[PDB]
């Protein structure tokens, strides 16, 4: 048996945009994503898959049968987002005179009258209804976790094929401070609606993939899918203000924990000669980030300031971690290795003979005792691991996966890491962006024809840990690899 403390919660964490539509009636056309993957250019270009999120899991109409779900799994804790498109489908006026050719924004002023002005361009079916939601969820025994922001934009904000297209004349996402500025009202709106609902709050879901593969790693689909170094770093750069805006907004209408969600990946040694790859790989990918948004060390310019606008502005750390990455030395640097991490071919083995999922992820559990270690040792902060999980429809690899990673959580707890939560990703199956709907990580399968929803074994499995609180004596074999032998090579 592996225990965790009486008050550590299971559960599971969802996105608006990939589990809402589906039921008619809950079509969000307002968003920079939606309007991405009906792009006929990008769907000829297999930049996207051509599967539409409006034939999706329905969420928006079917949130209490997955509610009973999530309750009969014994499960205690949940994750998700509202749409900020959904709240503000229409364009707000220019903020009075706020200078939008300024490169920091480090201050948002907010207030009870700069709120009710907002208050009367929101769209109030769409808060009725989340108010709904959450009231449902909450009703379940359900600790609640609200995300500000998990990658969609409204389009009034960004217009992604302008964008694609080289033109920066128009509304360009986190490119723009007018972005930046926008979000730390709508964060300390959404905290002033909901408070009375919310637990701890979330202002952002992973930054750096939204960042990284939108201007980046062009070839995944993302939006605007400019490729541009310098133009990554100014989204980057946006998006770390904005996140200490939005922790400001919220902080005025609330006392309740703030904290944000980020990617992460174990970086592991090709070699032994390669421990100094790692941690610049560390540095590059984790660290940066953190020590702005924690300690206000960010590098502007070509020089290393303290920003004490953006020091302090996190109480959380949401750790969402699928595998790991190998890097090597350069005598440049550093590169990650094809073969390993989430670089593997899709139902196959990785160079390590590792089974890989049906998204081509190496099955690598250790990672995450690495990333919970590391963050708790540099910033004594506590966590949730709010994402985990696989991409495997027929729940072959699910079983060892769910119960191989709940023991990493249990053994960084015995390290002395302060790990509050694990949040598998996720309940039932949901609109998985560029690749649609085959790539499948629920507990529960989704019928997309009928919107029925199924048990996966490996849902029986995660109800025995939950309801039990611990991996329990039965199930303790599943903290192992999944035999290759009997699957694809
Ligand atoms: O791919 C499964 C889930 C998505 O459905 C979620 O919306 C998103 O939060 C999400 N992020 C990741 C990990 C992505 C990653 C990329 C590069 C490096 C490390 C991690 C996996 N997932």
């Amino acid at each position: 048996m592996y225990s965790f403390p009486n008050s550590f919660r299971f559960g599971w964490s969802q996105a608006g945009f990939q589990s809402e539509m589906g039921t008619p009636g809950s079509e969000d056309p307002n968003t920079d994503w939606y309007k991405w993957v009906h792009d006929p250019e990008n769907m000829a270009a297999g930049l996207v898959s051509g599967d539409l999120p409006e034939n999706g899991p329905g969420y928006w109409g079917n949130y209490k049968t997955f509610h009973d779900n999530a309750q009969k799994m014994g499960l205690k804790i949940a994750r998700l987002n509202v749409e900020w498109s959904r709240i503000f489908p229409n364009p707000l006026p220019r903020p009075q005179n706020f200078d939008e050719s300024k490169q920091d924004v480090t201050e948002v002023e907010i207030n009870e009258n700069e709120l009710k002005r907002l208050d009367e361009y929101a769209n109030k079916d769409a808060l009725n209804h989340y108010r709904e939601i959450f009231k449902d969820l909450k009703s379940r025994g359900l600790y609640f976790i609200l995300n500000m922001y998990h990658w969609p934009l409204p389009l009034w904000l960004h217009d992604p094929i302008r964008v694609r297209r080289g033109d920066f004349t128009g509304p360009s996402g986190w490119l723009s401070t007018r972005t930046v500025y926008e979000f730390a009202r709508f964060s300390a709106y959404i905290a002033w609606k909901f408070d009375d609902l919310v637990d701890e709050y979330s202002t952002m879901n992973e930054p750096n993939v939204v960042g990284g593969l939108g201007y980046v790693g062009v070839k995944s689909g993302f939006p605007p899918g400019y490729l541009s170094f310098e133009l990554s770093r100014r989204a980057m750069y946006n998006i770390i203000q904005a996140h200490a805006r939005a922790y400001d907004g919220i902080k005025s209408v609330s006392k309740k924990p703030v904290g944000i969600i980020y990617a992460n990946s174990s970086f592991q040694p090709l070699t032994d000669k390669d421990m100094e790859a790692v941690e610049m790989a560390e540095n590059d990918n984790r660290w940066w980030f953190f020590d702005a948004i924690i300690r206000g060390e960010i590098t502007r310019g070509n020089e290393k300031i303290v920003r004490d606008d953006l020091k302090g502005r996190l109480d959380w750390i949401g750790v969402n971690y699928y595998t790991r990455t190998v890097v090597k030395r350069t005598e440049k640097g550093y590169v990650s290795l094809g073969g390993y991490g989430h670089g593997c071919e899709r139902n196959s083995v990785s160079l390590a003979g590792l089974p890989t999922s049906d998204f081509g992820w190496e099955f690598f559990p250790e990672g995450l005792y690495d990333v919970l270690t590391k963050y708790w040792n540099r910033y004594h902060l506590y966590m949730y691991v709010t994402e985990n999980g696989i991409a495997d429809d027929a729940d072959y690899q699910r079983p060892y996966y769910l119960v191989s990673h709940v023991y990493q959580v249990h053994r960084a707890i015995n390290s002395g890491a302060d790990v509050r939560g694990y949040l598998h990703w996720s309940l039932a199956d949901n609109y998985e962006w560029a690749s649609g709907f085959s790539m499948r990580f629920g507990l529960l399968k989704v019928d997309y024809n009928t919107k029925r929803l199924y048990w996966r074994p490996s849902a029986l499995v995660y109800r025995e840990i939950a309801t039990n609180g611990a991996i329990t004596d039965e199930i303790e074999h599943l903290n192992s690899v999944p035999p290759v032998k009997p699957l694809r090579h």
